[PDB]
């Protein structure tokens, strides 16, 4: 089943969607040119555990050895923080942090693009949390998980990009993937009319080239086919009674937290 959040329960998604966020926050003026996404790792880890008092929900799951996910370039998700890995000029880099603060998960990823964008790396970016942005724009208590899903889809391949079909977002609370599967694409059997209370991440991989998906050697890396650049965001949400509530917004989001659809 879908779990109802209560007002507490929900209180306590916004204070771990929070520090979520923050650790987003936090490591921004360390993705630069010729950081290793190993050190990103340690700096990420160090602030969650001895300044946020919270716990990664990453570290030892299903045996991932480290404590976010850092995915560069064609490498779509997992990338596994490793000292020998640099970040360069022109770099796209999704950091993907899930927390866990007084029992409850906060789940969130951005892209950063390190020193001078790529014109497809700043493209695809921004058209990946633009369909982000806009399928929270449609949360709202009576619309179908359905709708949102070919929403994201329609709008991506628009811009002649692709949706990874293997990943998807994902109820969320005292686990870290509860249900329902948020699709990110038009699918036959999604069938979740949303009410409040609610609790899950929107959470679109996109690629620049074609959908298909590799795994590397390594067991964890995920990267495109035909090596096109890749960029996710995510965020996890609440469903209000007229909207939704963004639980781990960021200073330098550009959508509202709290998103109302009364008036009208
Ligand atoms: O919901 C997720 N990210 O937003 C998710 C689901 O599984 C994982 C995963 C999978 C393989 C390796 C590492 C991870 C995790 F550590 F959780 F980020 N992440
Ligand atoms: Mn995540
Ligand atoms: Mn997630």
């Amino acid at each position: 089943a879908i779990s109802i959040k209560t007002p507490e329960d929900i209180e306590k998604m916004r204070v771990a969607g929070r520090l979520a966020a923050e650790v987003l926050e936090m490591i921004e003026p360390y993705v630069k040119p010729g950081v290793s996404t190993g050190e990103l790792d340690r700096i990420c880890n160090d602030y969650i555990v001895n300044e946020q008092h919270a716990v990664s929900a990453c570290l030892g799951y299903h045996g991932y050895p480290k404590s976010v996910c850092i995915s560069i370039n064609e490498v779509v998700c997992h990338g596994i923080p490793d000292d020998a890995k640099l970040l360069k000029d022109g770099d796209i880099v999704n950091i993907d942090v899930t927390v866990i603060k007084d029992g409850f998960h906060g789940d969130t990823s951005k892209m950063f693009i390190v020193g001078k964008p790529t014109i497809m790396g700043e493209r695809l970016c921004r058209i990946t949390q633009e369909s982000l942005y806009l399928a929270l724009r449609m949360v709202k208590p009576g619309i179908n998980l359905r709708e949102i899903g070919a929403a994201i889809q329609k709008f991506v391949e628009a811009e002649g990009f692709s949706v990874v079909r293997e990943y998807c977002g994902h109820g969320i609370g005292r686990g870290f993937h509860e249900e329902p599967q948020v699709l990110h694409y038009d699918s036959r059997e999604t069938n979740v009319v949303l009410k409040p209370g609610m609790t899950f991440t929107i959470e679109p991989m996109v690629n620049a080239g074609k959908k298909e998906i590799r795994t590397m050697k390594d067991g964890w890396t995920v990267k495109t086919k035909d090596r096109s650049l890749s960029a996710q965001y995510e965020h996890t949400i609440v469903v209000t009674d007229n909207g939704c509530e963004i639980l781990t917004l960021r200073k330098d989001d550009t959508i509202p937290a709290i998103i109302s659809h009364d008036e009208a």
